[PDB]
């Protein structure tokens, strides 16, 4: 019957109600959020008074202990902030209550996810998506930091939010799945629309990772809808071939999970196996951004920024982002020098 005296339901999930007040401080007001981990609440604090977003942490040891290594990452990125100029969400303090570990952030505004459903899936503009693609490579660029060398490890759109409704700047959140570059420990990670050749082909993987996912999400802040959907890892690596190409022979001869996707023929060369699909490299990336027929759909012709040459820049930016090979893939760094910047 009762949980944590009361406070906890099946899931372990503290129940929330409005109008209660923590540790005479926090004045809860409602759920916003809700994961695996727990939940997320909108609360003011009387003290600093401002609004913040609470993640409440479900009441057992497994989520615990995940969530006290996502604390340990935020406050090792925060102590290398201070300003706050590199676009991760900001922990605040956390505390225990009720059995459920607490972390306090800053109050954010929408996820990139919701913007696209606001334009029903159509896309936000090529100037837009540019100041979303700087925000997240100086993200990645700060991630990159040797001390901190992290990979978050989950890029998607649901996890980029607004700071303000009404601008631009954006914050990367959840943490949870994230680590520090070492020994392969994890193989089934990032999600699925996002997770990099390197993953699916169950190699060795390190930051570059991030940016493949970057690359991904990108196109499809531009077009509306995700550029890779696959329904499962060999859709997922057949709708990456239709754009690419087959993957390099010098990559596939290292890969474990080669054949998952590919055979090998008797002269050392690689094909897809049959299971539908365009052939390899025929649905092209130039096509799907619209470079010369006014963007996605042509929804952006005669709109200013949208040229040819405009386009090219930003196709010519996300191939160096989708590249196969993770030593060879754009890094933050020359990436921010692109001419998409400029
Ligand atoms: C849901 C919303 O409107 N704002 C949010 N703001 C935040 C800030 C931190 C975290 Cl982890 C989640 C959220 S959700």
């Amino acid at each position: 019957k009762v949980y944590n005296d009361g406070y906890d339901d099946d899931n372990y999930d503290y129940i929330v109600k409005n109008g209660e007040k923590w540790m005479d401080r926090y004045e809860i007001d409602s759920l916003i959020g809700k994961g695996s981990f727990g939940q997320v609440v909108k609360a003011y604090d009387r003290v600093e008074q401002e609004w913040v977003a609470i993640k409440i942490i479900k009441n057992k040891k497994a989520f615990l202990n995940q969530a006290q290594i996502e604390v340990r990452l935020l406050e090792l990125m925060n102590k290398h902030d201070t300003e706050m100029k590199y676009y991760i969400v900001h922990l605040k303090r956390h505390f225990m209550f009720r059995n459920h570990l607490c972390l306090v952030f800053e109050m954010l505004s929408y996820n990139l996810y919701d913007l696209l459903r606001n334009t029903n899936f159509r896309g936000v503009s090529l100037n837009l998506t540019r100041k979303f693609a700087q925000q997240m490579c100086t993200a990645l660029l700060f991630l990159a930091t040797p001390e901190l060398s992290i990979i978050h490890c989950d890029l998607k759109p649901e996890n980029i939010l607004l700071c303000n409704p009404k601008r631009s700047a954006i914050k990367i959140v959840d943490f949870g799945s994230s680590c520090q570059l070492g020994q392969r420990i994890y193989q089934y990670i990032q999600s699925r629309f996002y997770r990099s050749p390197e993953v699916l082909l169950g190699m060795p993987y390190d930051l570059a990772i991030d940016m493949w996912s970057l690359g991904c999400i990108l196109v499809e802040m531009h077009t509306g809808e995700p550029l890779f959907s696959g329904a499962n890892e060999v859709d997922q690596m057949n709708k990456i071939v239709e754009v690419l190409g087959i993957p390099p022979a010098h990559i596939l001869d290292q890969a474990p999970k080669a054949r998952k996707f590919f055979e090998k023929l008797p002269d050392g060369t690689w094909n897809l196996k049959k299971t539908e699909y365009k052939p390899p490299g025929t649905r092209k990336l130039h096509n799907i951004l619209g470079v010369e027929t006014g963007g996605p759909g042509g929804r952006r012709a005669g709109e200013s920024g949208h040229t040819v040459a405009d386009y090219l820049k930003f196709k010519d930016l996300i191939l160096r982002m989708l590249d196969y090979d993770p030593k060879t893939r754009i890094q933050p760094y020359y990436a921010l020098q692109h001419s998409f910047f400029k």
